[PDB]
């Protein structure tokens, strides 16, 4: 038995940490970031526990991955406007 699809989930988790760093160097709009970044970290972690504690279909993981891509994508765009704004 092996991870298989879990690998993808872990990859995103890494992307999450990356956002934390970029956001850590911002110091602006922490509530909104830690809030979204939080539900996402939980989202990804949720799947993992679902992958080992349930026979989750790879298809379900693909879309869920998209759900993270949509929320994550918006986070970056939001961060950009944040840093460039230089004002909370």
């Amino acid at each position: 038995q092996g991870p298989g699809s879990l690998v993808k989930v872990g990859t995103l988790k890494k992307r999450l940490d990356k956002f934390n760093e970029v956001v850590s160097a911002l110091k602006d709009g922490k509530p909104e970031v830690n809030r979204q970044i939080k539900n996402l970290e939980i989202s990804i972690d949720a799947l993992m526990a679902k992958i080992k504690s349930t026979m989750m279909t790879r298809e379900q993981i693909q879309k869920e991955y998209d759900a993270l891509v949509k929320s994550s994508e918006d986070l970056l765009s939001a961060l950009q406007k944040k840093k460039q704004q230089e004002e909370e």
